[PDB]
């Protein structure tokens, strides 16, 4: 231990990495917020971060959540509209810089982060379209793993959000030949990236998601993992059973039932199929449930859906972007504004759920 650099990046295999993870909150509605057409990015490159209504993301958010014991933060993180035209796609330095910024609050706590690229108007999964976004994604994530080529190995890429089919019939069904190539292809392109990248980077953990990052057969058989890397972790996205937990048309539900149950069992075990019993390691970056007014069922849900990942080796991040009351999506768990647990029954049911003691700091009062 003794000499050892105080820069350095363990050496050290991503399923070994993830026992480090308890469980996990997505900064949403924020880093990824986009609205190029409302605001006038060149006027203000970092503006977009409060154009969704959350307020500027400050450390003591995060040292809230660590309080709670979450330990991997997800800064989905939206590119576009942020960066320059070809060749170089250079991407703006002041928005460089406040993404930055953003990722240290939890880094500098110790905690994991995980930084991707999130609502792309260019990655989409189509042929016509892809020889671009390869040269796109080449580009912007060398800039990427340049800018933090120092960071240790609790900073991991995300590659990808949910690239896809946009506008199809196939958009969330899992894809289809053209989609599933594509996302493949894109992938690789990520991989190459930051593994010939400079620093720690080599070494750095990446995420890759299959198509969509749908947790679904077509996707999961069609997506390509790579061979003899140890530090690659697929990435998947579940808010199962989709009726009680995000639905908002006519199939939705507000109780956790004995078929949403069921639900909830067959797509863990699609996950545990195609990723934990093929030893490759995956972490499901977004779940939730939305609020209904359903606080007692959604802690069932909640500790249910952990205890079941947890007995598999799955970490799972919740997706929060700040949204707690009106029609439409209610995943609002920090109240940032005043850094109080607005839920504390599902903050102690997923510490439960991990194994964790039970024990909610910050709750508000009601």
């Amino acid at each position: 231990h003794h000499v050892d650099d105080d820069d350095k990046i363990r050496d050290i295999s991503s399923k070994e990495l993830i026992k480090e993870m308890n469980f996990g909150w997505n900064l949403g509605n924020t880093m990824d917020a986009q609205c190029i057409e409302y605001l006038n990015y060149e006027k203000d490159q970092t503006a977009s971060e409060t154009c969704w209504g959350n307020p500027k993301t400050t450390e003591d958010m995060f040292k809230v959540l660590i309080d709670n014991q979450f330990n991997v933060f997800r800064i989905p993180t939206t590119w576009s509209g942020h960066f320059g035209e070809a060749p170089d796609y250079k991407i703006d330095e002041k928005w460089l810089k406040r993404v930055h910024e953003v990722v240290d609050y939890p880094y500098k706590n110790g905690a994991f982060v995980i930084l991707n690229l999130h609502h792309e108007t260019w990655n989409h999964a189509f042929s016509e379209t892809l020889d671009t976004a390869k040269e796109i994604l080449e580009k912007i994530w060398s800039q990427i793993a340049e800018e933090f080529k120092d960071y240790d190995e609790h900073l991991i890429f995300e590659g990808l959000n949910e690239p896809r089919k946009n506008d199809t019939p196939v958009e969330w069904t899992g894809g289809d030949q053209e989609g599933w190539d594509a996302v493949n292809a894109m992938n690789a392109v990520f991989l190459k990236t930051v593994r010939s990248a400079g620093g720690n980077n080599p070494k750095r953990h990446l995420m890759i998601p299959p198509y969509a990052a749908a947790c679904n057969e077509n996707s999961f058989n069609n997506f390509i993992f790579p061979e003899d890397d140890d530090k690659v972790i697929a990435s998947v996205h579940a808010y199962a059973p989709y009726n009680f937990a995000l639905n908002n048309g006519e199939g939705a539900v507000d109780k956790f039932d004995a078929a949403g149950k069921r639900d909830l069992e067959w797509n863990i075990n699609l996950m545990k199929k195609r990723f934990v019993d093929q030893g490759i390691p995956m972490i499901l970056g977004e779940y939730g449930a939305m609020n209904r007014d359903n606080e007692e069922d959604r802690a069932t849900w909640a500790e249910f859906y952990m205890e079941k990942v947890t007995a598999m080796g799955v970490p799972q991040i919740w997706w929060d972007n700040g949204v707690f009351e009106g029609t439409g999506e209610r995943f609002g768990l920090l109240d940032r504004k005043n850094l109080k647990i607005v839920y504390p029954t599902i903050v102690a049911a997923l510490q439960k759920g991990r194994g964790l003691e039970v024990n909610v700091v910050h709750a508000i009062e009601k």
